[PDB]
């Protein structure tokens, strides 16, 4: 037997009100807020990569080796 | 046996009100907010990549190796 | 036996009100909001890629290796 | 037997109100806020990588070796 | 038997109100706030990497050797 | 006098505003005004006797949520001789 | 007098504003005004006797949440002779 | 007099503002005004007797949350002869 | 007189502001105004007798949270002859 | 007179401000104004007798949290003849 990332809840009663709940979060992006007010941005690009926005990436994988969740704003010239 | 990312809930009663609930979240992007007010953006691009918007990516995979969830704003010139 | 990303809920009673619920979320994008007010955008592009909008991608796959969920705003010139 | 990252809760009563709950968070990005007001940004790029935005990456993997969660703003010229 | 990162809670009563809860956090980034007001940034880049934004990365892995959670703003020219 | 000009350009934007007043805006926000959440009551053997003569009585398990803009919110009001001239 | 100019450019933006007043804005925020959360009561054998004559009485398990803008929020008010001229 | 100019450039921005007044803004924030959270009461054998004549009485398990802007928030008010001229 | 200029550049920004007044802003902050949290009461055998004549009485387990801007917050007020001219 | 200039540059920023007044800002901060936290009371056999005539009485387990801006916060006020001219 093997348990990994398991949320367990048990409750027992005879008379009254009983509440049982279980929650699980794996690879979750929650609550991203961005505000830009009266912002000046001047970009001159020649063959490059420029990133100025908002990026939110959430990845969950099982039995995955070598995976990349995010790769933002890069120049790759492998030979 | 093997349990991975399992949410379990059990409840028992005789008289009254009983509530049982279970929730699971895997690779979930939740709550992304962006505001731009009176923002000036001037972009000149010659053969490059420029990203200024909002990107939200959520990926869930099983038995997947080498997967890329997001690749935003890049220049690739592999030989 | 093998359990992965399983939400389980069980309830038992004799008299009264009983509520049982189970929810599962895998590769889900939820709640993306964007506002642009009085925003000036000037873009000059010559052979490149420019992205300024809103992108929301959700991907769920099983037994998929090398999959890419999102690839936004890139220049590819592989040889 | 083996337990890893397991949240367990148990409750028992006879009469009254009983509440049982369990929560689990693995690889979760929560609560990212950014504000830019009256900000001036001038960028000149020639074959490089410039990143000025907001990046939020959350990755959860099982049996994954060599995985990279985030790789932002880099130049790679491997031979 | 082996327990690692396990949150356990148990409660027992006869009459009254009983509350049982368990929480677990592994590889979680919480509460990142950044404010830039009237900030001037001038960047000239020629073949390099410049990073000025906000980066929040959270990674949780099991049986993963050699994994890199974040690699921001670097130049790699391995031979 | 407010003047905005743009001459001899390739892409030009010229905006002029005399007076401007911004407003209220919500983006991905949650609000709760006058909200009752999660009330649980258990009673086994309760004896209640009420003798009310010309008054307001509130008895039992009561869960009241009120949201008022230009009025009054009351639960029990035993008044008299209310006049507006 | 407010003047903004931009001449002999490739990309030019010229904005002029006389008077500006910003507003209220919420981005990914949560608010709670007058919220009752998580009330649990257990009673076994309670005896209650109420004799009310011309008054306001609040009895029992009471959970009240009120949110008022331009009015008064009251639970029990036994008044008299309320006039507005 | 407020003047902003930009001449002989490739990318040029010129903004001029006479008077500016910023506003209130919330980004990823939580607020709690008048919030009652986590009230638990256990009673076994309680005897209550109330004899009210022309007054306001609050009895029992009471959980009140109030949020008022331009008014008064009261729980028990036994007044009289309220007039506005 | 406020003047801002930028001439003979490749990337140029020129902003001029006469008068500026910043505002209030919250970023990733939490606020608690008038909050009651975590109240637990246990009573076994309590005897209560109340005889109220023309007054305000608050009895029992009471949890009150109030947040007022331009008004008064009271729990028990037994007044009389309230007038505004 | 406030003048800012930038001439013969590659990247140039010129900002001029006559009068500036900063505001209040919170970044990752927590505030608690009028907060009651963690009140536990245990009573076994308590006898209470109250005889109130034209007054304000507060009795029992009381947990009150108040936050007021432009008003008064009172718990028990037995006054009379309140007038404003
Ligand atoms: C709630 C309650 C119960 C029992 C005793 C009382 C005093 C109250 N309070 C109020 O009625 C508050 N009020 N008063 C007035 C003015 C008015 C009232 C009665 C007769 C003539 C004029 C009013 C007018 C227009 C729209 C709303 C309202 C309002 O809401
Ligand atoms: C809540 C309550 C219960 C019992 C006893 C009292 C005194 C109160 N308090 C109030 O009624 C407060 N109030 N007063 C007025 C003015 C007014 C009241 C009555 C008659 C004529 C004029 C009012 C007018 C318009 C909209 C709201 C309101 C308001 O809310
Ligand atoms: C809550 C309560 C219970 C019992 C006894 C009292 C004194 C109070 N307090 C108040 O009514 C406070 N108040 N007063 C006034 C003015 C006014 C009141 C009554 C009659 C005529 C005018 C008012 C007007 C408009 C909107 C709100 C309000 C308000 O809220
Ligand atoms: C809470 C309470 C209970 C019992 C006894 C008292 C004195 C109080 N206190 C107050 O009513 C405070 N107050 N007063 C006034 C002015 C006013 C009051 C009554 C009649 C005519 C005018 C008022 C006007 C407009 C909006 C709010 C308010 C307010 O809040
Ligand atoms: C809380 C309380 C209980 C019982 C006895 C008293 C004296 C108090 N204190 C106050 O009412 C304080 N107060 N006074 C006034 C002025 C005023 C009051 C009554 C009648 C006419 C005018 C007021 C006006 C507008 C908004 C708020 C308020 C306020 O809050």
């Amino acid at each position: 037997k093997t348990k990994q990332g398991v949320a367990e809840a048990a409750g027992k009663t005879k008379e009254g009100v009983l509440y049982v709940g279980s929650k699980t979060k794996e690879g979750v992006v929650h609550g991203v807020a961005t505000v830009a007010e009266k912002t000046k941005e001047q970009v001159t690009n020649v063959g490059g990569a420029v990133v100025t926005g908002v990026t939110a990436v959430a990845q969950k994988t099982v039995e995955g080796a070598g995976s990349i969740a995010a790769a933002t704003g890069f120049v790759k010239k492998d030979q």
